[PDB]
């Protein structure tokens, strides 16, 4: 279960391990952001 949000972009949170596309689309932390803008 790694969708506890949609509106998180606290980038090294979300896009530390997603430091990979963008910075946000749902959670940071338990989910790294589920990067699509």
């Amino acid at each position: 279960g790694v969708e506890i949000n949609v509106k998180c972009s606290g980038s090294p949170q979300c896009l530390k391990p997603c430091k990979d596309a963008g910075m946000r689309f749902g959670k940071c932390m338990n989910r790294k952001c589920h990067c699509t803008p």
